[PDB]
């Protein structure tokens, strides 16, 4: 499953459609990014742009001009074909073939943007601009406002509006088509294959970083070339780390691992967190700390749906934490008062559910407190998690235990879709999984 | 192998001998660098400043004061200890465990750094700095140098000498120590047994990024987490591209793929190419023209040593490929004339070798036309190719072929150490190699 | 004549109907301004910041909120009171005085804008901000937008719109007050009153620069400390260069000098130029090219009217000087023909009118070519020119003549009031007055 | 008066005597400066390049190349000539008239430095630069150091070491030529004539300005245009505020007017304070007040010579201070104690001397606390001062007053010669003055 020419297209005239007339949208590529000296890192496109164009080159800007109501047009600025340069570092669209691989009017160098752009403003009342975005681009809008403003000999004027246009596209992104819950569905199966493979591999005496190796590679076979994020790897105490990305240690028999990764197919990120026994067996003492992790999660799945929220929600998780940890003796005293302190808050000090989708923390209005009410299309993940660091003073046995558990879902018109329910979860399910994959 | 705290401060010595008394050096972290949004692409440390500390976090500065011709000593500045940043983000070394860690004489907290930079340069006649590397870094330095300059009524002073250290450095990097010899063999033998496990697990309808892939997978299982650049996986006209990183075709039965791959290791890089057939068998026209890259890299291995250059050698080669391209027919003239002609350079387009070490292209003065005599302990790569475009003059059967075959040396006393020949370049040792594993 | 603290007002306040409810006007304060090391020029407000607050300090910024239709409030960021600051540099009017003294609501100091000014715009929906005016400014805003765009975990937003102000002040600016109109009068009559005692002193043998402190001293008796622009005193040749400022000439008997001088009066600028002969009589030559300039601005004079524009005016201004040039042999051929082919314009290369108020070249839309159409309360300057190149083709006799004669007038509802006519300009006033001068 | 071309010559050769063989030192000239909107303030030409040229345009670098240690050539860029940008804004020096007039040996367009610097400074060892004086300097040098450093393979070094300049020629700035002494001798005759001016001019009713006015006239009539700094005019308790620049009360029969003014002739400053009665009688009060900062002034014009410093005649001024004030019961108690704890502060804030030259504060090192021993060639000012403020817990009669009567020197070899001595400061002198102006 991907996103097509004609669905870039139908993003852009969403926006058009949003613009006053006598505006332009102005939206721009990423930058290049160095790793070190000579040698940059995998380029990235930035994900504003990427929504409206498919288009994975740097040097690029997209311009929709919306000249009234009924006339709208679009130019794309990208790189010039030039013979040397992708003899040496690749084949560039440019100008001759944008206009009908990408769906645009019209498309021009990127060389010529200081001379043309201020002809494509000159005149409209309003530029949707991301001020602050990229310096490169702010250098470039406001060299093109200058010139207008200073222009009034030429008979140049410039918008005298400047609109951030992240709002409105955020909100676009936030609500999911057919076609992008199609490709984070499949995000979710090559990601939950790529947690399961972890599961199958693991032996006591494997580094972390052997497992992010196993996981890189499940991506890479089904053509998600890279991670949406770095992927954490924290076994005994370094899962109490909530970002852990070391992945340093050699996993000990006795100790969890806390894995927390995802893939970026097709731009959309994947986000899946499984913890399990380095040595296939939980303990006790992991398995009751396990169980209120996954008692949350399961809770959490049974009620996200359209018209509750992430804080609707979260009170039900914060419940069952206090309650499960008061059982246990992590919490001592009455379940109400402990809850009304916030005394879960040593142990789960993270939020329950973020946004998905180009982003793994993805764009959008959460609402005071993350109270904004569900509606179908939005794609968010459900990760409680629970952390008793090695000095917690707390009975002995549950210190150094970090767990976290979390699943992708879409809200649809009755409730949601798990993306990733496809890696188990359940302690005896993992154990089974790991128990049948240890006797190879 | 790795490098040790020990040497690390051997090179903070080496350079402090080489300052002028009364003066400071200042050695700045890399900054962190966003991929998407709130994401951050794998942190990679400045090489300059890695080759001074073995320390992997940004947010922090290298101080070496030389305050006469006998005293000397170094400052850190680094992120303080953080109990919160540290459960979210990773653990900090912080500032009461730096001094013995890196054996440093102290460390204060990178928080404070315009409060202190400037005191520690107050009075001194010289400050190194790379004017120019990062733009934070010149802010705090050209920040440090106006309190100074403008503070004669609290009695300060400022330096009037900035000299770039870059020089200096750079020409340490050249010349590896045994030790780094030692991480450097390890790159190449991991690099080889990506390449190997790469011709192994080849078959036509794999896509090029499978390769890129196996190729990963290698790297991590010998910890080497990271690639020292970006994968090239260039099947059939895509390997007359020489930095070919999409990877996004399917392989052919029939046409060769183009390899350049390399780890990085505790810092270092490996740098191997090899091109093979897809289908595991050379045809006649792949091998003509493999025949010509294989006896320009043999040559070069047989020369390479103390006393000639990369330009002698280079020209050697050009004799090679010129004469025989003239035998294919793909150039027509005497063998003298077209070499004084550099007729070879449509096909050969690049230069022959580049030095090796903490970056791929490493540092280091060539001289005029890589006319530098080479000495031992200096390390380089040997990466003849011929690429003959599909829209060549040439004979028909010889469009679309590019080819590159690239190994990792050391200069020694007598001559060089292959540090990459591990694996196979010879043809039939190729085809011997993927029939094996395209019977199992 | 002045203007008021409670015109400083009514000006906040019509700004304020203009805006949209839910928004903010930032106003910025002109940075001091380096002469040489560590002095400074003497402080020139912002002409804008002026016109809303009559205050004469650096470090501050007028903001004003307009909550809702009918609830909106000011808040002005000013330099906090300091015993020690302002003994060495002068008195502050500071926070405690600011409300009463400007008619503003609030007072903050102006060290603490980047803790206040993203208070002040969260939740509103547009900011009204002059980008690009000063960077200091834009440094201000920008701090303050991200603060909001990066704080809605903090409950914080940002506005999205951002309105450029300056084309709705400068249309403010463009149309008088009576108060206005009077403080002008008075800087066209401490103008006047300079250029008529220039003529009264020049006497051969002086320099172009003795003038300048004539003209300067005068300004300075009556209130105009300073000039509106840097004053042109072009003797002979000199007098052929538009913005002639060197003044650096000894004037000789038998040269015209031509006086292009302006007060600054409470903020806004007088602008006179006149020509007269150094030794107090025109020759022949000279007298044949001041008639034609003469005729020119007269012609202008009895034109200038609501309804008419620049534009009509100067056509007419046109036709004058093409038709005295063809009789004096200057131009050859049909005058009708030559007007087609701007044949003026190696003569007479500049525009015959500008705005004039708080900006000497003032603010405010001419329209295309200069043809807006004049209405009551524009105020303007009328200022034909011949200048006759040294080496110009031309009737020996005619070479290095370089005469302007400048008034400026006030567009009423029947025509103009000329504020500048007190200082003569018929050549017979100018040869009576200089007589008379001589004798004494 | 004046610096010819052969002493900017001579200034060049002593710079390039102080050079490294190889290299090259980067003089910038001073940038325009916007007073509002589209005017400028008169242009101030930096007074380091003034120093090495005497060229006042802005658009220039001079270049002193400094080959190896025989042979030495300058480079200077500046303006081209330009037809219609000279009709309109004055004449420039250009390319062919540059190296005759100001003594360079070869001269290119400002336009083409970025394409020139570089290969001027390519092979160097180091570059002489004052990082940090002017942005658009820093942008030019920095871009040109890039391109040699990033310039290898087009055989383009970069010098590595950059040298602040700043010391040396501000070093050489401390100690004048007898040229330079016979300018400031003449700029002090200047300054004289106009604080002589103001007493016999000043009555009580005129404004503090009218003064400001005179004085300004006096400069421009002897051909100092502008002046070296901005004029105070401090009656009554204005004179309590040292920089006093407002200028805008009414002078009181009964107050002190304290005037510090100074002309800017050939780039050097004058600076004189007289202290006077408005309406020429001082009262007991302030004649007791004034007689101790006479003593004061007067005392350290016999003490300054070669071979002490500012620091000790300052402890000769602090106990005439504090004697005095002991006398009067401003202070109460032991002299010698209150001596010890700087009693005298809160009515003499500031320091006696500064150094006078092309900046006012002209550039130079004092040493610790001024400590610094005298030359000859040395010149400074001397300018005690006492200021009672209006609420000082004092004896009534003296609240309110603020004088400083200040005088330039320069030590010669036996002491040092008063070259503002012809404007009077004994009490009976300025009275008699004044007595015989009011009769007039
Ligand atoms: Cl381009
Ligand atoms: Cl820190
Ligand atoms: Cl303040
Ligand atoms: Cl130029
Ligand atoms: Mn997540
Ligand atoms: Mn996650
Ligand atoms: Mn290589
Ligand atoms: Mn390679
Ligand atoms: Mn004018
Ligand atoms: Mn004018
Ligand atoms: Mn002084
Ligand atoms: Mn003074």
């Amino acid at each position: 499953s991907e996103i097509s020419r004609q669905e870039f297209q139908r993003r852009r005239q969403a926006l058009v459609e949003q613009m006053q007339p006598g505006s332009a949208a102005l939206i721009f590529a990423a930058p290049e990014v160095t790793r070190s000296a000579d040698s940059e890192y995998p380029y990235r496109q930035n994900s504003d742009f990427w929504y409206f164009t498919g288009f994975n080159e740097p040097e690029a800007v997209l311009v929709l001009i919306k000249s009234d109501d009924t006339h709208n047009h679009s130019v794309l600025f990208n790189r010039v074909r030039d013979l040397t340069a992708e003899i040496w570092f690749g084949r560039r669209l440019g100008q001759d073939a944008a206009p009908e691989k990408l769906g645009v009017d019209r498309a021009l160098a990127f060389s010529e943007i200081n001379q043309q752009l201020y002809q494509l403003l000159n005149g409209l009342d309003v530029v949707y601009h991301a001020q602050g975005e990229y310096a490169y681009a702010d250098v470039i809008v406001n060299s093109a406002l200058e010139k207008l403003r200073k222009g009034s000999r030429q008979n140049l004027t410039a918008p005298a509006t400047m609109i951030d246009w992240r709002p409105v596209v955020h909100e676009m992104r936030l609500f999911k088509s057919p076609e992008e819950i199609a490709v984070l569905r499949r995000a979710g199966e090559i990601t939950a294959m790529a947690h399961t493979r972890a599961m199958e591999k693991c032996r006591p005496g494997m580094f972390e970083y052997h497992l992010e190796g196993e996981i890189h590679h499940e991506f890479n076979r089904h053509g998600a070339r890279y991670p949406s994020y770095n992927t954490i790897v924290g076994s005994g105490e370094n899962g109490c780390i909530l970002h852990y990305t070391e992945n340093e240690c050699e996993m000990r028999d006795g100790d969890l691992v806390l894995i927390d990764a995802g893939c970026e197919y097709k731009g959309y990120a994947g986000d899946i967190t499984r913890t399990f026994p380095v040595n296939g067996k939980f303990t006790q003492a992991q398995r009751e700390i396990y169980d209120i992790v996954l008692e949350s999660l399961e809770t959490s799945l049974r009620l996200y749906r359209p018209g509750t929220s992430i804080l609707e929600v979260t009170g039900e998780v914060v419940r069952i934490m206090v309650s499960g940890l008061v059982k246990l003796g992590i919490l001592k005293g009455d379940v109400d008062e402990l809850i009304a302190q916030n005394a879960h808050r040593p142990f789960f000090m993270h939020g329950l559910s973020h946004w998905l989708g180009l982003d793994v923390a993805d764009v959008g209005v959460y609402g005071q407190d993350r109270s904004r009410i569900l509606e179908p299309g939005m794609v968010l993940t459900v990760e409680p998690g629970l952390y008793i660091a090695p000095d917690a003073e707390v009975p002995e046995q549950y210190r150094g235990i970090g767990i976290r558990i979390e699943d992708d879902i879409v809200i649809t018109e009755t409730g949601n879709e798990n993306l990733t329910a496809s890696v188990v979860k359940k302690p005896e399910e993992i154990e089974a999984l790991m128990v049948a994959a240890r006797k190879q």
